[PDB]
């Protein structure tokens, strides 16, 4: 495979960008279209879905049950029912949600379900889900890739308890299921450490808006009641994570960079976002039902805690590494990205200190001193999130290679066209 080789930005980065919907909203949504016409509410579109390996996956999934999924934009069309042929198996590829929210799903059905996804993906978390689908009457075989949900046409759902310190989609996949379980579901998590409390926050936002009864009032408990899950139209907002990187690309070099339709009020984690780039001196401001952000002449080293917005640590790992020379930066609260695509505190660490970095693992993230960094090739581990990073480094340093720029399909396949007309 050949290398793509990252532009430089030797002058200011300017640019409006647009970039295409938000994978966890979208997937959220193709799971709630498929319960409500598994309910035989009837079809519901999602305007706007992202279309990447990870909701390609999904909807793969649905179909996979049985459902239909209709479309060949962003716009995609949920119906039918679940009904799995014999000998059905799901690929979850490389897709935590889809190794999350779809084996309760399926437990609804009255045809087992195998699931198996890339070699990569059988290193990531799924035991404790599946040990709570076991304690809520599914009969489960395996303990990991590939297994076996079997179940009989229903799921009694009650309560149940849970560690889910390794991934917030273990909570989120059996909340999304639960209104068609017989009594619903209380679900607890136990202990502490809970990561990405957006997404779960994400997954009850969007029960509520199909109708759904959830009560979160107590950290670490969720009761969902039995009940309808409408079908309804979803409109898909863009990926604001996703959106990182191509903000970062002003952080660094001083520029501007516009991201057309973001939402002002948001089902995700944008007010994180917002501040951490506000962290470093970035001017951000709404403007035109657009955002606008403005980097700084430079910036320091910072700390962050990222235990609620993981998935931005490859983008701020990269900023870190490209602060003031001699600046530390520590990012915190983010030990369970050992699990995550590939183990990123390990993958960034490797990387960075290949190009000469300075970039120590700890127990729960990362410190990083950014000192001159030289050319080489920075590599992918299969991970969207590491591609793009190297995308940032390679603003600032020429002679950056990413080996997989590929790696970018899981949620957004026109990557390095947007990157390009970005950087112009
Ligand atoms: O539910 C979601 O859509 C996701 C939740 C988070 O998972 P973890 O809590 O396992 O990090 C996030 O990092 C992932 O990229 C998307």
């Amino acid at each position: 495979m050949k290398t793509w080789p990252a532009p430089t930005a030797p002058t200011p980065v300017r640019a409006t960008v647009t970039v295409p919907g938000s994978k966890s909203q979208t997937n959220r949504a193709l799971v709630l279209a498929a319960l409500a016409a598994a309910q035989g509410r009837g079809a519901s579109t999602i305007s706007g879905a992202l279309r990447s390996r990870d909701t390609e996956l999904m909807l793969d999934a649905l179909q996979t049950l049985g459902l239909r999924v209709d479309g060949v934009g962003s716009e995609l069309t949920v119906s039918g029912r679940i009904e799995p042929g014999p000998g059905a198996r799901v690929d979850c590829g490389l897709a935590g949600t889809v190794l999350r929210f779809v084996p309760p799903l399926a437990a609804l059905g009255s045809v087992p379900v195998t699931f198996d996804g890339d070699q990569q993906a059988r290193g990531r978390p799924i035991a404790p889900l599946l040990d709570a689908l076991r304690e809520l009457g599914v009969a489960v075989d395996g303990t990991g890739l590939p297994f076996r949900v079997r179940g009989n046409g229903s799921l009694a759902g009650g309560t149940v308890a849970i560690d889910a310190s390794a991934s917030s989609q273990f909570v989120s996949g059996l909340l999304l299921s639960a209104a068609s379980f017989t009594d619903g579901l209380t679900v607890q998590h136990t202990g502490s450490s809970l990561p990405s409390a957006p997404h779960i926050a994400m997954t009850a936002a969007m029960l509520r808006q199909a109708g759904v009864d959830i009560d979160d009032s107590t950290p670490n408990r969720w009761q969902v009641r039995p009940g309808p899950v409408a079908a309804r139209r979803w409109d898909i907002e863009p990926d604001l994570t996703n959106a990182v990187a191509f903000l970062s690309a002003a952080v660094v070099s001083g520029g501007t960079v516009r991201i057309t339709g973001w939402p002002r009020v948001s089902v995700q984690p944008a007010d994180h976002i917002l501040a951490i780039l506000r962290q470093l001196n970035a001017v951000v401001i709404h403007a035109d039902s657009s955002l606008e952000v403005r980097g700084p002449t430079g910036y320091d080293g910072f700390d962050v805690d990222l235990r609620a917005v993981g998935e931005l640590t490859p983008s701020v790992a990269a900023l870190a590494a490209l602060a003031s020379p001699g600046s530390v930066s520590r990012l915190s609260g983010i030990a369970h990205l050992r699990g995550h695509e590939t183990d990123r505190l390990a993958a960034l660490s490797t990387e960075i200190n290949r190009l000469g970095g300075t970039c120590r693992e700890t127990p729960d993230g990362l410190v990083i001193t950014a000192t001159p960094l030289r050319p080489g090739i920075w590599r992918a581990y299969a991970d969207h999130r590491m591609a793009m990073a190297g995308a940032i480094i390679g603003l600032r340093v020429a002679g950056v290679e990413v080996d997989d720029i590929a790696a970018t399909t899981k949620t957004l396949p026109e990557f390095p066209r947007l990157w390009a007309e970005m950087v112009g």
